């Protein structure tokens, strides 16, 4: 589909069998979700944001559906204002910017 | 053009007689640029995300050129780690997300 930007590009994602609202964020290299439970082991990851660098938990090879499109990749979990879908997953679903 | 998301979607912008590199961010409501001088009045504002909040100066009705596309809108100026072109200006150049 084609998404205009007059409002926030919020979509429904599915992870761990549950639906959540998330933002398609081209300015984010990675995907960071609000506190939740994910399977497997995690590793430390430092990410830079508008207000500084913070520590988050990194889970790899996680199944996540974005607006119906299935993806499997790295998902970070930490104190984020909203669920952020970054470039790592946007590329998996074939998303591009156009103008 | 069609911009891939394999890398950060960076573009050249023209504002206040100077060329700058900026990140096209669908995840940002507004546009925020690193410290620079702009004409006209301004009002203080706080924007927050990963890492916390930063204080910025809000200038309205600012002329900007993004990839040869002219647009006018509010531009925030402050200690942002990178220049960010948000939805308020992305819409004006007809930028959309496609997948
Ligand atoms: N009101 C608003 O729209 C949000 C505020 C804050 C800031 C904001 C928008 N989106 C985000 C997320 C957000 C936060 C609150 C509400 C909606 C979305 C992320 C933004 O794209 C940064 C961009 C970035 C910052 C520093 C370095 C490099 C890129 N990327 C980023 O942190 O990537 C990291 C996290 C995942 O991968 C790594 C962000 O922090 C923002 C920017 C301009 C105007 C207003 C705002």
């Amino acid at each position: 589909p084609q998404i205009t930007l007059w409002q926030r590009p919020l979509v429904t994602i599915k992870i761990g069998g549950q639906l959540k609202e998330a933002l398609l964020d081209t300015g984010a290299d990675d995907t960071v979700l609000e506190e939740m439970s994910l399977p497997g082991r995690w590793k430390p990851k430092m990410i830079g944001g508008i207000g500084g660098f913070i520590k988050v938990r990194q889970y790899d090879q996680i199944l996540i559906e974005i607006c119906g499109h299935k993806a499997i990749g790295t998902v970070l979990v930490g104190p984020t204002p909203v669920n952020i879908i970054g470039r790592n997953l946007l590329t998996q679903i074939g998303c591009t910017l156009n103008f």
